[PDB]
């Protein structure tokens, strides 16, 4: 036959012909959003190269971004074990919730749970990307506020920690003496991006132009 | 009613009184796993904060992790903007596919129309993580500008520290921040070589850094 067609065959379809189909950041690993895709959906991502979904809803295919203009431009397409869940990894244009939310997933239950009569969406995010976000916040005093305004300081925290990484290989330290090293060099280097108005996920796409 | 009854009532449960729920690993992004999850089983996830499912072809709770000791253990819950899909976002105690994989997502579609006829699995790596996947690999293999890094230590620190330095000069002597990003991928780079050389994963040192606040 033709090679798509043979790989859609050998997808394990529901009973309504869809399998659940995830976009995700390929630059960061942020979840996007979450659909469902039928064989055309797939095939069309896979020809076209911007994320495409079935709406059970509309009965209809539909392109994240043809209304929006935020596109998720795919990278690569992956499945599962058992072959029903499939992973769109892309870069996405622009906020990919309709609502304006950066991906979205805002809603965080457990917060929900709490005992205090306030509720605040957050979108979610993984450790160094919550990092990034309360540096954030200081910049907007704490250790991190202290080292915001004094750039010096700063700076030679960098120079420090780098050091003090270098001489874990060095003087043959244990590995739980690199990991921790390594840990006080991101800290201060991203305070430093934060100052600079850079976002990791730049620099992570910096690193994936290079090795591309 | 009670706090979770009354969040439960407001999931978009689908006719079988399904929601999707995705497996996220709170440190890297790096998505586990994916299936179905209804009342009981999201309760569930809540109160034992353990990654909890429900399974449509044996009609039953499962617990990720009760028979191969591989739990993932549940940081925080996340509904989408029209609430039929969680994240579960959590810690796993090892590799979370039955096969052994560290993911369940390791079959990449683009490879099958190459030109070769060859098969090869890969987990689904983002930008960070497939970097540190290729550094590995330039490790293991034997006699290219990463391999030469990785058997020179003096080197390779020399260039950490000369990095570091150039970072730095992009705050001390207001340069662009494209520059800044530049530099910061040239540190990121080199320091990953010398984490190739100690065994040491991106995981960890993000595990680190939440651990600390
Ligand atoms: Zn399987
Ligand atoms: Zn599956
Ligand atoms: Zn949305
Ligand atoms: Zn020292
Ligand atoms: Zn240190
Ligand atoms: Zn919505
Ligand atoms: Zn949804
Ligand atoms: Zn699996
Ligand atoms: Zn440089």
């Amino acid at each position: 036959s033709n090679a798509v067609d043979s790989l859609l065959d050998s997808v394990k379809w529901d009973n309504k012909g869809l399998a659940v189909a995830i976009a995700q950041n390929v630059d960061t690993g942020a979840i996007l959003m979450q659909g469902f895709a039928n064989r055309e959906a797939v095939a069309t991502t896979i020809s076209s190269r911007k994320a495409t979904f079935y709406s059970r809803s509309r009965s209809s295919l539909w392109t994240k971004g043809e209304t929006s203009n935020n596109f998720i431009n795919v990278h690569d397409v992956f499945l599962d074990c058992d072959r029903d869940s499939i992973i769109y990894l892309g870069k996405p244009d622009g906020p990919t919730c309709h609502t304006g939310a950066e991906t979205c997933y805002y809603t965080p239950v457990f917060d929900l749970l709490k005992e205090e009569e306030v509720e605040g969406n957050k979108l979610a995010l993984t450790s160094l990307y919550a990092l990034e976000s309360t540096i954030s916040q200081r910049k907007a005093p704490s250790w991190t506020k202290r080292l915001l305004l004094n750039d010096k300081l700063l700076c030679s925290k960098i120079r420090e920690e780098a050091n003090e990484l270098c001489e874990t290989l060095e003087n043959n330290e244990d590995k739980s003496r690199t990991a921790s090293e390594m840990a006080d060099v991101l800290y201060h280097a991203m305070v430093l991006l934060a100052l600079k108005d850079v976002k990791v996920e730049e620099v992570l796409q910096v690193l994936r132009q290079r090795f591309s």
